[PDB]
DNA sequence: TGCAAAAAACGCATATTCTCTATGCAAAAAACGCATTAATACGAGAATTTTGTAGCTACTTATACAAAATTCAGGAAAATTTTTCTGTATAATGGGAGCTGTCACGGATGCA
């Protein structure tokens, strides 16, 4: 009869992951960083994002893999 | 304790006489008339004269334009206070607080 137990309850087994994978994330966590961060450096230049996936990298990146980029570079920092 | 009865008083004979009711005297008030003088009012004269009426004149104001010399309402800076946003780096690893003595009713489910 609780959501703070909710929290508990499915949570309170919820670890840290300790700290190693602060680094898989660091990669990550620019990875994002840029992604975006470019993606809206171009929004900033013009077409205030032509909502086109490519430009979600100033690099190039085939659609699919640069969705890898995200997603995994997303539930790093999730 | 009945009166018969005597002397002096107390009652039928007038002087006295003395408050007393009664008219003429007289003296000064008063008020009436002779009346005299003065004053209260009528007669005339022309003098002031204020009020009543006209026109001129000076003051006072009816009115028509408006930006006087001053008031005010926003507009746009500061000025300082205050508000919202962003940031500060060891480890820290499952939450307390009453419900347990109410009676009775009406469904609504579970549990063999």
């Amino acid at each position: 009869e609780d959501s703070i137990r909710l929290y508990l309850q499915e949570i309170g087994r919820i670890r840290l992951l300790r700290a190693d994978e602060e680094i898989e994330l660091a990669r990550k966590i620019a990875d994002l960083l840029e992604l975006e961060r470019v993606r809206e450096r171009l929004s900033e230049k013009l077409e205030r994002d032509p909502r086109d996936s490519e430009w979600a990298e100033a690099v190039q990146l085939p659609l699919p893999a640069f969705r890898y980029r995200l997603h995994i570079g997303r539930r790093a920092k999730d």
